[PDB]
Parts: structure tokens; sequence; C-alpha cells
């Protein structure tokens, strides 16, 4: 029945740095951008094809949207942005280096930070380098103050990432319409582990590929038939 | 004054072979994308913001907002995409040079057909080279019968694009929403005619300049204080 794909964002300018971005809208490195272009050819030569588009609003994941739908000539396909598909908030890890994030924090905090499902990094601070460029930047007018986080844990990624797949995707795909999702990897797990029933450690253990198409094969009530492929 | 801002994309791949392309999907070329980074950098450099974008359904319009978008850093702005913003649709003019639309029609149709504002030129039938590849692309698969063009008069145009004008862009507008169009010369013929109340000679006489950020300060009524003012 149903064809799903997803595409996880490559490498940003931030990732050159070392540097947590999170909410930060830090651009594609260039290599990011060279994934881009693989996975779009990759969707070239199997001949997929799409009938919506699902990013969020941050321009590593939209870029590398743009680059998909140029590689296979679908640029005219209608795109839908939500705050709801943007990366994890690593809160006032946000800039930070890992030296600067383990001379700050010290090595227990960021173990436990970096193992757990549901503790969260430390908030994003009116004080902090980058709260102005985030938290007041205006694309964010919209949010209430309650759902502009100022720092997430993995479940509450997935926890707002959700209702835009349940409220948003879901009826797009009952439709029969194709849909193609360019997002982040850790919003992206938060579909994968909806599809599959998958529990909190294996979704964790999950490195989803980045700039590789991953494809689902669905049956009528979304379930699916098979594991993940990677094109 | 509500501030509306419109720019006209640059030159194609069928410019540089002198083709007529109306609705085939020709690409910008390099020039023309120099010129959208150009019309980027204009608004940039003025200080513009946006709150919604529109283009068509057409990669060389698509490709101009992608890059104004880019130039300006507003790449997470919302883009809606319509057929009703395209270029006019040439007809079996499609692909046709200078030379051969003379041969084949004769000067006395090609000057009715360039200087008037009602005659249409000849339509696109089944066995013209791109009948297939513009009447049967799929992203114009939800047009009726009776909407899909055969070819476009410039009333025909602004006739379909105007429609998209006060179901889609004026409701921003009221709202209060900066909105920026990156379309095509004759459909935006069609928004300015509207505006200024312009002839249709003093429209069809109306060169818009391409790549240039072209300006209106609108009334209440959304009717403009002044005449459009290029940046
Ligand atoms: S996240 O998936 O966007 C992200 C950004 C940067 C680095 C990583 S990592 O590969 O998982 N390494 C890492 C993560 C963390 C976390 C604290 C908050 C949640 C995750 C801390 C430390 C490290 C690290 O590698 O230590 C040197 C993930
Ligand atoms: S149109 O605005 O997209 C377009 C494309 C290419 C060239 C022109 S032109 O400069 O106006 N010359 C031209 C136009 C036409 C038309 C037939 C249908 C509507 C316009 C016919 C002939 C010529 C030409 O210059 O013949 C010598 C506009
Ligand atoms: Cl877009």
């Amino acid at each position: 029945a149903y064809k799903l794909v997803l595409i996880r964002h490559g490498e940003s300018a931030w990732n050159l740095e070392n540097r947590f971005s999170g909410w930060y809208d830090a651009d594609l490195s260039p290599a990011g951008h060279e994934e881009a272009k693989r996975g779009g050819q990759a969707l070239r030569d199997a001949g997929y094809e799409f009938d919506i588009c699902f990013t969020s609003v941050q321009k590593r994941a939209i870029r590398t949207l743009w680059t998909v739908l140029d590689a296979i000539d679908q640029m005219w396909l209608p795109v839908v942005r939500t705050w709801r598909l943007n990366e994890r908030h690593y809160g006032g890890l946000t800039g930070l280096n890992k030296a600067e994030t383990a001379a700050k924090h010290g090595e227990a905090q960021v173990k436990i930070w970096r193992r757990s499902y549901d503790v969260p990094p430390p908030p994003m601070e009116p004080d902090h380098p980058f709260y102005s460029n985030i938290s007041k930047d205006r694309r964010y007018a919209d949010l209430t103050e309650d759902q502009l986080p100022s720092c997430e844990s993995l479940k509450d990624t997935i926890a707002r990432a959700l209702p835009f797949w349940n409220e948003e995707i879901v009826p797009q795909i009952k439709e029969g319409k194709r849909v193609l999702i360019a997002a982040h990897g850790n919003s992206l797990r938060g579909i994968v582990k909806h599809l599959e029933g998958l529990s909190e450690e294996a979704i964790m253990e999950l490195n989803l590929p980045t700039g590789i198409p991953i494809v689902y094969e669905l049956d009528k009530n979304l379930k699916p038939i098979k594991p993940m492929q990677f094109l």
C-alpha cells in the first residue's frame, strides 16, 4: 500500500566547530549540501515521486529539501514548514563546543544528558549569547510561552513532533498522497518510534543515516510491512 | 500603509535559445540567477522583512524566490506555489524561435499576437512536441478540462491570476502580513493593472524590470497611495 520517505539533513556549519546547534539556524556545511545532492540523486535514479513535502523552519533542513526537489525535478511541489519538525532544542548548551560543555557542566551531567530519553539539558537563559538570536526570533512569535522551549529532552522533541505527524501528515498519507519528510535526526526519530512501536532504548540507539532516503511501506493501518530500507 | 513587494525573474535557459517558453518549465540561466542575487541584496540592504511568499509552479520563478529568501535570510517563510501565477501559456508557439514562428504563422498573425491584449496564440495540439510534457504534467492534474489552457492571451493570463490574488494574497495583506510575490512579467502585469486601474494599452506598454524589487504602498483599501516605485 502506502509509501513514505524520510530524509535527515547532513552536516551543518556548527558541526564544523563541534558546537551544539539545536534551534540555532546554522546553514548546511559544504559536506551537508553534498549529502543532500546525493540523496536527491538516489531518489531520482529510483524514480521516486512525491505529492507533498514537510520540513522544519531551520535552513539546514529546508536547504536539504530544496536540493532534493531540484534533483528530482519536483521544485513545484507544495512545501509545508513547521517548527514542530525542528531539531531538538539543546538549551544552554547551544553554541558551546564539546570542551566548553565539559568544562562548564562536567562529565557526569554530560553522560546523563547524552544517554537519557527524558532528562533535558539546562535552559537557555536571557543572558545566553544566543537567547536573543533564537528566543526573540520573529519566526517563533506565534508560539505560546509554553510552546517555545528553553530546552528539550528527546521525549520532549518527540512529544511536540508527533502532533504534527498525527494532525497534518497522517491525513495526507491516508488520502494516498506520497509524502517526503525532510527534517532532523531527533524529529524523525519521533516518527520512526511511532511507526514501528520502538522502545525508548531502541530509538536512542537508532542513528538514521544522513542524506540517505529512508523508505517505508505501510499497510492500511500505517503499519510497516517490512523493515525500513535505505536507498 | 501596507508594503507589497513584487519581483520578476530574470533570464531563462530558453531566453538564451531565443525560444518561447510559456508554460515550459525552463530554468534560470546563470545570468538570471545572478540577477536574483542582486535583487535579493537590494532588499537586504534596504532592510526588507516579509511574512509570506507567493510564486508560480515554474522553477524560474521558484528559484528566483529561493535566491531572494537566501539573500535576506528568510528561508523559513511560508511559500505558496500556484499555477495561477505562471507565465502566459504561449500554446503552439511553445518551443519555437522567432524565425520558425514567422514561417509557420506569418508576420500578420505574429504582429497581432504580440501587440494584442485579447487574441491568444495558437493552441498546443496533442501532436505538439511538448504537449505531453506540459498538458500531461501531473502538477496540473487537479485542473479541470475547462481550466487547463492550451494557450492564453494576456487577458486570459490576468483572468486566471487575479482569482489567486483575491483568493490567497489579499487575505494575507489585509491581516498585515508583508507579502513578497516572485513571479513572471505577465502575471505581475495582472496585479499592477488591477492595483493602479491601468488601461489595456497602458499595461501593455508597461515593461516591468527583471530582478528589481517593485514596491507598492497600499492604503487600508489595498489602493496604492502613489504609483509603484523601484528599489
Ligand atoms: S543532537 O542529535 O542534534 C547532537 C548534537 C551534537 C552532538 C551529538 S552526539 O553525537 O550525540 N554527542 C554528544 C551529545 C550530547 C547531548 C547532551 C544533550 C543531549 C545530547 C552530549 C555530549 C556529546 C559528546 O559527544 O560528548 C563529547 C548530538
Ligand atoms: S513573453 O513575455 O513571455 C515573451 C517571450 C519571448 C519574446 C517576447 S517579445 O519580446 O515580446 N517578442 C514577441 C512576442 C510574441 C508573442 C506571441 C504571444 C504573446 C507574445 C510574438 C512575437 C515576438 C517577436 O518579437 O517577433 C519578432 C515575449
Ligand atoms: Cl519552498
